[PDB]
């Protein structure tokens, strides 16, 4: 697919207020793979769109109040059916990695894009999502070369704390489709 220098045309743009300047406007290299579903264990709700914009309703669900204290966002999301939703231009800083670390260098937000796979640590992602994740990845690799040589889980840059994208994530399947 195609890149309007930050934005994915194919997608459904959610204008998240939750971005800012990459420090010294450094360009991204490492892509991190995230997972998420809300409420935790269901798919298709509007609620992800919600969390990612800082508007989600703490009253919509006993699990939504537990996190209604965050302001967080991830560059793009892949829904179970392949649909790509984009909240923030790739060149900008997403509030996704958190307290993370990759190769001596923390605050991994700075230099990374974050892709969310709708799902759970323990349930297989769908064919469409492997096709889509790889699709987006090839694009960013073309814009940002280093990505092909920096790809990881949240669980890698934040062990113990994070386990996403989980043992479900079959890197084999995905890589099989990256350039
Ligand atoms: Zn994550």
């Amino acid at each position: 697919m195609l890149l309007d220098e930050g934005w994915l045309a194919e997608a459904r743009r959610v204008p998240s207020p939750h971005y800012d300047c990459r420090p010294d406007d450094e360009n991204p290299s490492l892509l991190v793979v995230h997972n998420i579903s809300l409420p935790p264990g269901e798919f298709g709700g509007p609620w992800i769109d919600a969390l990612f914009t800082g508007t989600i309703d703490p009253n919509a669900h006993p699990y939504f109040a537990g996190i209604a204290h965050l302001r967080v966002s991830a560059h793009c999301l892949i829904r179970r059916d392949g649909e790509i939703v984009q909240y923030v231009p790739f060149d900008k800083r997403a509030w996704h990695a958190g307290v993370s670390s990759y190769q001596g260098r923390e605050r991994c937000n700075d230099f990374s894009i974050g892709i969310e796979l709708e799902g759970t640590d323990t349930l297989a992602y769908t064919d469409a999502q492997y096709q889509q994740l790889a699709a987006v990845t090839n694009a960013l690799i073309t814009r940002y070369p280093a990505i092909a040589n920096n790809m990881t889980g949240h669980c890698n840059i934040a062990p113990e704390r994070k386990t996403d994208p989980g043992p479900s994530f079959d890197w084999a399947r995905f890589r099989a489709l990256v350039t």
